[PDB]
């Protein structure tokens, strides 16, 4: 099935994610339709999504509204 998903994560100075393809072989920032694995269906994937701040800040974002949070919520 053509679709081509050769993509891994590399941290950099400061705290940014980068992405790099070893198919083509060009390194790329932005995340394409098809990165962190799975996505739903027979996978673990919560509504909030973990992100890394500052020295080493974890912030969390909700996808359904869109509203970014400083701390772990409950359930």
């Amino acid at each position: 099935d053509p679709s081509k998903g050769r993509w891994v994560e590399g941290i950099t100075s400061e705290g940014y994610h980068y992405y790099y393809d070893l198919i083509s072989g060009a390194s790329q920032w932005e995340k394409p339709e098809g990165f962190q694995g799975d996505l739903k269906k027979t996978a673990v994937k919560t509504v909030w999504v973990e992100g890394l701040s500052e020295d080493g800040f974890t912030y969390y974002y909700n996808t359904e509204t869109g509203e970014s949070r400083w701390e772990k919520p409950d359930d």
